[PDB]
């Protein structure tokens, strides 16, 4: 399912978890997956 994982020691996951679905709040950091929305 995920882009990519978010790890919570990234403090900038909720960036990078967009980048990887195609831009601003396109990506849900959701325990550790990011999910493009």
């Amino acid at each position: 399912a995920r882009c990519m994982p978010c790890f919570t020691t990234d403090h900038q996951m909720a960036r990078k978890c967009d980048d990887c679905c195609g831009g601003k709040g396109r990506g849900k950091c959701y325990g550790p997956q990011c999910l493009c929305r």
